[PDB]
């Protein structure tokens, strides 16, 4: 029938009709999601794709080694005959992780696909030992501002019933609570998830910076809570370099994007708890996290603190407050010695490593919508590169929010 | 087999074989085309298509005139059963001009799709007669600055071999020349166009603001050149209203944003010729066509005169620069009394049309990677909305360049 289309700043949703007279931008496509499951991957599936797996694996050293393939591929079809699924080598997991961000269409950082730090956590069992990770996970990645690029890879699914998986949208993140003003304190984003830590016992402290819980479910079993050890938590406190009465906005933004609930999908395999993370990205936080009307909304608050003409939408203030957010959030992580890339430094970037993607391998998986920075579109080299958007594998899915399946 | 990929920017093309390992943003493609023909329509598809066009066309009236519409359907199969193709009435012609637009996914100012004005040139035979009303239009459009929206119709495709075309990408339009010093001056975009005149002896006048002449071919015969009559093109000399240094920089754009070479399918039917206009808006000219590398560039030029750290892109410049060169834009037209609307003001304005349309007909044909504009996208609403892109008819489709098929 029709299609349901949404506005993200809004929240309101459309139903297309019109385009069924057809002749001859989606969020959230199925086509970039792998949902649950009940049963596990029959078997005449799974051993064809795990062949393709291990002949990539080996297709991919410099000087073959065709025996230790040929017994692989032998050792994988007796596991696979012999169990029902099949376990990756320490040295496959690390291929599998690299490949997949290698693989992700959306991502700007790909140039440094190759250094990542995979924590091999697949022998996890309980909710206390996927938390205990965790941390250590954010302790590496953070090293005191100097942020390593990471992931943390827990068990394989294996029935669909016995699933791992982070109910958070990622790792370190703020809460946000409908408050009685009509108005809505924090992080708007989380809004639905942080009355769900609510429903299992997580005292709200109502703020604007507040971090959220851990909510961990382990093997298939109902999701403990966990709180965040604020000594791992490291944050930037936002100070511009001119306007002194910057700071007096009290803004911060914590120093670890570290996306929490994507599936990694490879050689057939389903991992659907596999966090991992990079750095940021300035725009990241000066421009989606504090100025979408759907987030912390600073705007108005910026504008009116530069004597602009906020009333006049022509007037271009919103170009002129955007910037400086911006050269604040920048500022703030030099400072402070964390981390950080500017958009058009990551443009000429990310363009680099197209063009090494091309000569290597002929083509690169690359979503313009997503790959374009929020700001300054025409003037970064990506919007002028016409790009291909496709799945390959392995790669990092989407999936249906745990909450919406999940049977306590 | 392989995909030609280009970059705008570079004008390097890349060829993906990546993507053919799949599993289950250009520019021109070919599904956005409708190219060149040697024989007339088939009734047999010609017949269908008129007949739905008539159906749409009594079916878009507020109390239905039942008879008029069985008698045009009947009219129209005689003609066609007659003739070998139908002409549309005047009445037809306008409606289908304004669903055209209506129904084109790429444009931003569409909630003005009712107000047009239709000149209905169908009655040409020669160049100059062309060429004539080409300059009616453009005084009527123009209106001392107050812009008006207008389309010129020419004669639509019979065979194919007596197409009506202009040559030029948009009528009014500045040259471009490969100047000795490595250099190159005027518009870099018509640099290949600006040759082709030079080819039909068109005198070059060696400068960066060179209005092009009209190259027009008519009833498929070989393009006769003209000259644009300087007082009909109406220019906007560009100042800053801080940086007096701003005019030093000698500055000016066309008032007139009139595409010249796109093709009009309406119940079967082709008009190859069929220009039209609206307004700028400033963007347009103050990010593109100034600060595109492949454009006019100036935003070194701007930035150095900012005292602006220009050698160290971390240090946003750009941002700053662009911003200012929009101001002057906008500041400049409104100075001298030419309609124009800032994009913030355009997004808001989408917005409206496109809430209005599905309300109205249940969808939009919306090109999300055209629609949002080259600087601002998060700030603007039609980033936060989900759109679905699709071909109707009428519509307003490419054509392969002119020089590329036509047989002098
Ligand atoms: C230099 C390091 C990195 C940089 C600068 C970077 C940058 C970014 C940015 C700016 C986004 C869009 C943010 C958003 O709108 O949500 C993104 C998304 C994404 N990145 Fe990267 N990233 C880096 C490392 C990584 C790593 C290590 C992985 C996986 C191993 C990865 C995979 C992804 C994926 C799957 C998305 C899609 C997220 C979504 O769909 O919401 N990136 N990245
Ligand atoms: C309020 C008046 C208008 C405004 C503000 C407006 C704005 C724009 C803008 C900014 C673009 C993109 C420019 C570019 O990147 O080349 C565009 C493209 C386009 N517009 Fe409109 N326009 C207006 C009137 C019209 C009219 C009258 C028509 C047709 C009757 C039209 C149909 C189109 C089409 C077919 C394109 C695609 C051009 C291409 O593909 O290169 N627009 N418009
Ligand atoms: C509706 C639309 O697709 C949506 O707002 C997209 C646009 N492009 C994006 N690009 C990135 N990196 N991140 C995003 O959240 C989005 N949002
Ligand atoms: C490669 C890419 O599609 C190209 O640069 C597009 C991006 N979006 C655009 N949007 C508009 N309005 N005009 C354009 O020329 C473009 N260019
Ligand atoms: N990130
Ligand atoms: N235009």
């Amino acid at each position: 029938q029709y299609v349901r289309i949404k506005n993200w700043g809004s929240g309101e949703i459309l139903h297309d009709t019109l385009h069924h007279k057809a002749t001859s931008s989606i969020m959230n496509p199925k086509s970039l999601t792998r949902g649950p499951r009940d049963k596990p991957t029959p078997l005449e599936e799974l051993l064809p794709h795990a062949i393709e797996f291990i002949n990539q694996y080996y297709g991919s050293f410099k000087e073959a080694k065709i025996e230790e393939h040929l017994a692989r591929l032998e050792a994988v079809t007796k596991e696979i005959e012999t169990t029902g699924t099949y376990q990756l080598t320490l040295d496959e997991l690390i291929f599998a992780t690299k490949m997949a961000h290698r693989n992700a269409p959306r991502c700007i950082g790909r140039i440094q696909w190759s250094n990542l730090q995979v924590f091999d956590a697949r022998n996890c069992s309980t909710a206390q030992e996927m938390f205990q990770h965790i941390c250590r996970h954010i302790l590496y990645a953070t090293n005191n501002g100097n942020i390593r690029s990471a992931i943390t890879v827990f068990p394989q699914r294996s029935d669909g019933k016995h699933d791992f998986r982070l109910w958070n949208s990622q790792l370190i993140r703020y809460a946000g609570y409908q408050m009685p003003d009509g108005t809505i304190r924090g992080d708007a984003a989380t809004l639905e998830f942080t009355q769900l830590c609510i429903d299992l016992g997580w005292k709200p402290r109502y703020g604007r910076f507040d971090v959220l819980p851990l909510v961990l479910q382990a093997d298939g079993q109902d999701p403990e809570v966990f709180e965040i050890p604020p000594d791992l938590v490291l944050e930037v406190t936002m100070e511009h370099p001119k306007y002194e009465w910057f700071q007096e906005l009290g803004l911060k933004w914590y120093a670890l994007p570290a996306v929490a609930n994507m599936l990694l999908e490879v050689g057939g395999l389903e991992f659907p708890a596999c966090p991992f993370n990079g750095w940021y990205m300035g725009t990241e936080i000066g421009v989606r996290d504090f100025c979408d009307t759907q987030r912390y909304n600073i705007l108005e608050e910026v504008g009116r603190r530069m004597g602009l003409e906020t009333h006049t939408l022509a007037s271009l203030w919103k170009d002129r407050a955007v910037t400086e957010i911006n050269v604040a959030v920048l500022h703030s992580f030099q400072k402070q010695n964390v981390t950080i890339m500017d958009h058009h430094t990551a443009s000429e970037s990310f363009m680099k490593h197209m063009q090494n993607e091309y000569r290597a391998r002929g083509g690169c998986p690359a979503d313009w919508i997503w790959l374009v920075p929020p700001v300054s579109g025409s003037i970064t080299p990506v919007f002028h590169q016409e790009m291909l958007n496709y799945v390959l594998s392995p790669f990092y899915y989407y999936q249906i929010e745990p909450w919406k399946t999940h049977i306590w």
